[PDB]
């Protein structure tokens, strides 16, 4: 009853050390400490992930690569630079992940957490924005023996194409996807007639949105999507990434969400009680991405925080009110209804092959 939060100082300093988001693993891990949230939750420390376990994804040619550059193509990089550190990282992140999902089949808990996790770019054999190795496919092979169909929710910023390509072609792993979709906007992919192919068909769902979206009408749309595929789907496990890059004040500027309505999101999908493996990803307001996660612990454990940012380690980053909560930037919800009511339908006329 109790949920697993994986966690090591080894590990921390690992993820800290992917120089897209220097030390955010610390400071996520320092304000879920100052809120003494840790001592609610089954602390777990991640093993290291085999070469065996990431080749249940991974091709051994481009983990034999990785491993390579980490000593001395593939997607490798502006995006995703080739530097020495790369192999133990996915190892690293790819192990924290499985732990998750074997502690969630040993009924050891119902709800595991990896907010270092959640990179889900990364294909068989490619990296591809920022993610070397695809844990959460990792993590979703790994509860698949144990649980017969599995849901993945991915309401980053950002297309989660890696996954929904991975499982493509099949009707036992589910992927939906909420995020920007617009033209030059990374990855491209992920419209709403993208739906999966052969056996899959219908098994991939993705919800294109525009800028300046805000929680209550989020939630709306999320509701909506997850509600017809709990009902048509019947997933016996959850797979679920929260990318922060969503949250108004992120550099990418692109959604005006706020914490609260990710964690209505995340609510809704906590009252099925199923197995459900919690993943992080983007995020590039660090302090922003460490508010919002910690508020998101707290929700998984029905706790309410206080508004004021104890002080910590990286109390100075946390300017210029200290408080927990984020307000939303003042600009416009470039979504128009008719286009969203459209999707909407569009999705629930998929759903009804399901
Ligand atoms: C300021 N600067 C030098 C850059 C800013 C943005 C990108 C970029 O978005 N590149 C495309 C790759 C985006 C990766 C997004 C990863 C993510 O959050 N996935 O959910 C590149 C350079
Ligand atoms: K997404
Ligand atoms: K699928
Ligand atoms: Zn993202």
């Amino acid at each position: 009853l109790v949920p697993v939060y994986i966690y090591s100082p080894e590990y921390v300093s690992m993820c800290d050390s992917l120089a897209k988001i220097p030390k955010r693993a610390s400071m996520v891990h320092s304000l879920i400490e100052a809120y003494a949230l840790h001592k609610q939750m089954r602390i777990v420390k991640p093993k290291v992930a085999s070469m065996e376990e990431m080749a249940t994804f991974h091709t051994d040619a481009y983990l034999q690569h990785l491993q390579k550059v980490s000593q001395e193509e593939y997607g490798l990089g502006y995006d995703c630079p080739a530097t020495e550190g790369i192999f133990d990282y996915a190892a690293a992140i790819g192990g924290a992940t499985i732990t998750a999902a074997q502690c969630l089949i040993d009924g050891m808990c119902k709800v595991a957490i990896n907010w270092s996790g959640g990179w889900h770019h990364a294909k068989k054999d490619e990296a591809s924005g920022f993610c070397y190795l695809n844990d959460a496919v990792l993590g979703i092979l790994r509860l698949r023996r144990k649980f017969e169909r599995i849901l993945y929710v991915d309401l980053d910023l950002h297309h989660g194409d890696g996954v929904e390509d991975t499982f493509s072609f099949t009707s036992k792993v589910m992927t939906v996807s909420l995020h920007k979709f617009s033209p030059g906007f990374f990855p491209g992919t992920g419209d709403v007639s993208d739906v999966g192919l052969g056996k899959g068909r219908y098994y991939s769902v993705n919800v294109p949105i525009q800028d300046g979206i805000q929680d209550e009408k989020y939630y709306q749309i999320c509701e909506s999507v997850l509600k017809e595929v709990y009902q048509a789907f019947n997933p016996k496990a959850v797979v679920l990434q929260l990318g922060a890059d969503t949250i108004a004040g992120d550099p990418m500027c692109s959604f005006n969400m706020t914490p609260v309505g990710i964690g209505k999101c995340l609510k809704y999908i906590l009252q099925w009680q199923l197995a459900t493996l919690i993943l992080g990803g983007g995020g590039y307001n660090l302090a922003n991405t460490a508010r919002c996660w910690t508020y998101l612990t707290g929700v998984i454990l029905g706790k309410t925080l206080s508004s004021e940012i104890p002080d910590h380690e990286f109390f100075t980053a946390y300017g210029p009110d200290y408080v927990l909560e984020i307000t939303p930037s003042c600009r416009p919800d470039r979504n128009e209804p008719h286009r969203i009511q459209q999707i909407l339908n569009y999705i629930k006329g998929n759903l009804k092959h399901v």
